[PDB]
């Protein structure tokens, strides 16, 4: 049931249109794929509960990735948006600058990368649930999901007040799990979630230091512009 | 802080609390890992997650956590969150990517479904028990809703699992750390804690007894119960 215009020539993103709250998942590979120059396509799903988008990503949200193999007799999909980073790492950063170079290094960035995806992102994901998208309002429900990310960025506020660590997983450069974090701990998000982002002044900080990378940049401009181009939906460019 | 006088790092050390009905979900995964590559280790009993020595190791203040040394043995390196303990213990130890995946492609699946259960399955479940037993108040609309999100969980792994050949979750021929990361959360006693009746995804249901034959599967749930209860209450065990 694959719509025609869905090729894989090359990796292959799957976003929605941009808005406020629907690109601080998506922005994650965006920025990896920006930080290595990885050649990609953009394709803006119009409805994520087609038939055809669940045999990508059988959990029906955005992101996901197709790609070739590394032979490039067979296709392969990420999904998850901390899957489509261990992805991107493992196929196209062989110097392990993002991924980590060994053993020890990645010991750190699966530590930091995993406490996103397992607390501080389904925390977000259910508050944004709950504040915007449930019929009903369940305003207890949602003060417990703000006090949990308050918990979250006191252990990243810990982490990057430990001496020379500029980042989260390594003190020398920034990786996938300073990516992962980064939407979810930034001032736009915190003001977002009623919260303000100087009572934990060492992460704002390197919100800023991350927020300055050029890849970031790009990122953050490109995420908000797909569906409100001449295409509204379907491959880009 | 200064750690207890009996925490050494000589090999890998899987932190754990006493073994109840209700402690042992988690920290059975990096357990069931090490007893499938046969990786030496030590136990190390937990009195109070909340011992600033501990912090030091996880500041998320949980079990599982792990120490270990480094490969050249310079330095002690630290894992924690369940996901996490998977990762390392396949890093420094799966030389073969027998549980981790060999290439690009099979990496792909087993980050798919393992990302699956750390970001979905693992904190629905999680936020389901806390509002269900933990919360202050009962909030049903918030836990119904949870549930609901289990049973769609579960009708994906079972849609997984009804295609072609596909005995586990990431790979069509062998368990994965994606298997092992789900299989606590996808097995009969925690369905009927989650009140649903397991039968009604039966492909899952084979699959999580196809799982627990496993001897690895079977000595890491038997360990997990007993870790506290031996002649050591607390601290590290003797092997």
């Amino acid at each position: 049931e694959r719509p025609s215009d869905l090729v894989v020539n090359r990796l292959v993103l799957f976003v929605v249109k941009g808005t406020a709250t629907s690109t601080h998942n998506t922005v994650k590979p965006l920025i990896l794929l920006e930080e290595l120059g990885v050649p990609h396509d953009i394709y803006v799903v119009e409805k994520v509960s087609a038939p055809w988008f669940s045999e990508i990503n059988p959990h029906k949200m955005v992101p996901a990735i197709l790609d070739r193999s590394p032979d490039g007799r067979d296709t392969l999909r990420a999904w998850e948006s901390t899957s489509t980073l261990m992805y991107i790492a493992d196929a196209y950063d062989k110097d392990g600058t993002f991924g980590g170079r060994n053993v020890q290094e990645r010991s750190e960035i699966n530590n930091w990368l995993t406490l996103h995806t397992a607390a501080l992102g389904p925390t977000a994901r259910y508050w944004l649930y709950f504040y915007k998208l449930h019929p009903e309002k369940l305003p207890k429900t949602i003060e417990k999901l703000r006090s949990n990310i308050t918990v979250q960025y006191d252990i990243l506020e810990r982490r990057l007040n430990e001496p020379g660590q500029q980042y989260l997983a390594l003190k020398d450069r920034p990786t996938i799990a300073d990516i992962a974090t980064l939407p979810f701990a930034m001032k736009s998000t915190a003001e977002l979630f009623g919260l303000e982002f100087e009572k934990w002044p060492k992460l704002q900080e390197w919100s800023v230091r991350m927020g300055e990378r050029e890849a970031v940049k790009r990122a953050w401009q490109r995420v908000a512009g797909f569906g409100h181009g001449e295409k509204e939906y379907g491959m880009l460019e």
